[PDB]
């Protein structure tokens, strides 16, 4: 097969080669096997040392015999300085960073030991390969000697995290009006990690932008379904909402652990448009969520939405000419497929309002007094194209001499700009 002869016989080169093939996701050999499997990896910086042996430094040289005394048997250490003890440098380093394939070639090496460490990577991997010793050549039992060595690193990324909002159903209970809140629920898988790291740091992190939302306060943060504890799984720092785990919890999870944090946030505004969107951020530069462990971080996946829009009620007499005073007014949520009651059902209304001097309804317990913020839908499945919610709009109290006008179903879509505009007009005998 190919093959080749010993450093010292006749036919043997004079140098040799390093190629790598960074992917993410085969103890060794030293050969290329062209069947990758997927996924490479450009971006990784890798510094190659050249050994020698200490007065001078002078470099190990495997065609003579007895610097193969010096090839160490186990793995390499983890850092320059404990190499440092062993052998000598005998350059600064050469550092060079892989290709769209995932792949750079160290060329024209001389038959010596080299030293390699990945010390760089893109800020998605959290954990990049060992350090590892290289020797030109490399004893192989196929090709006798291989001067052209091939390693396959490993790397390993962090997920990106997902994010849902809770449904419409339950957004019932939890609140309708401009100035209640929404949950949502950030799942983020947890990133495997390369033999011998322990977890250092874990962060999610979700910027708000403060038009639109204000942290309220986090519900849950479970892990594989068990949820959180206090003090052990730090879950502060409001501004610029951050969650900076404690070491208990990082030497307890494992790759595969789904980790799910839920917090909620008050709506404040009804936007231009009316699309709260909460989307991935990179870091905590700009408004989005994302994560970071051991330092490295991914912006998140999935986008959620929360619609709302507006209404205001112009109070008037039977043709509106006249702008009437005092005319109380009540929405309710009870719609079904276009259709209200004929009254008011004597549940608890969502929003109730009066009309002022100019017969504009300014409303009770949200802000502002006019319009009136209602909530439309949620979704976690991408945007909507055209959102709507039905509700009802009764008039409670008639001005003085005056007959009450009928109930009026009301459509509302996303945005201060599509605000509906209702003229409620009351009979006078």
């Amino acid at each position: 097969q190919a093959t080749a002869v010993g450093p010292d016989q006749p036919g043997a080169p004079t140098h040799g080669s390093l190629t790598v093939h960074k992917y993410v996701g085969n103890a060794g050999t030293g050969e290329e096997i062209s069947v990758p499997g997927g996924q490479p990896l450009e971006g990784a910086e890798f510094t190659i040392w050249r050994l020698g042996t200490n007065d001078s430094c002078e470099p190990i040289d495997l065609a003579n015999t007895n610097d193969w005394a010096q090839v160490p048997t186990g793995a390499a250490p983890r850092e320059l300085s404990a190499v440092q003890n062993d052998f000598c440098l005998v350059d600064g380093g050469t550092a060079r960073t892989t290709n769209s394939a995932g792949e750079y070639t160290f060329g024209n090496l001389d038959l010596g030991l080299y030293y390699v460490q990945e010390t760089d990577a893109p800020a998605n991997i959290v954990s990049r390969t060992a350090p590892f010793y290289v020797s030109i050549p490399l004893p192989h039992a196929q090709q006798n000697w291989l001067y052209d060595v091939h390693v396959y690193p490993k790397n390993q990324e962090v997920d990106a995290p997902t994010k849902t909002i809770n449904s419409d159903s339950d957004q019932a209970g939890k609140g309708l009006t401009v100035g209640s809140v929404v949950e949502w629920t950030i799942s983020q898988t947890v990133p495997a990690l390369n033999d011998g790291e322990q977890y250092t740091s874990a962060t999610i992190w979700d910027v708000l932008n403060p038009a639109e939302l204000e942290y309220a306060g986090t519900t849950s943060v479970s892990l594989n379904g068990t949820p959180l504890v206090e003090g052990t799984d730090y879950t502060i720092d409001a501004g610029v909402v951050s969650w900076s785990l404690t070491e208990k919890k990082l030497a307890e999870i494992k790759a595969g652990d789904t980790i799910e944090v839920v917090f909620t946030t008050t709506v404040l505004a009804v936007t231009e448009t009316g699309d709260i969107d909460n989307p991935g951020s990179e870091g905590p530069d700009k408004p989005g969520y994302g994560s970071e462990f051991n330092g490295g971080t991914t912006p998140g996946g999935t986008t959620p939405h929360t619609y709302w829009g507006q209404l205001t009620v112009n109070k008037g007499d039977t043709g509106m000419v006249n702008k009437l005073a005092g005319a109380e007014f009540a929405v309710f949520n009870n719609a079904e497929n276009g259709v209200c009651a004929p009254e008011a059902p004597e549940t608890d209304a969502i929003a109730t309002g009066v009309s002022d001097a100019e017969g504009v309804v300014r409303w009770n317990d949200v802000t502002p007094d006019n319009p009136l913020g209602l909530w439309i839908a949620n979704s976690s499945d991408g945007e909507i194209a055209n959102p709507n919610k039905d509700y009802c709009l009764y008039e409670t109290k008639a001005p003085s001499g005056y007959v009450a006008g009928p109930v009026q179903k009301v459509n509302i879509t996303p945005g201060t700009t599509a605000k509906l505009v209702v003229d409620f007009e009351n009979t006078k005998k």
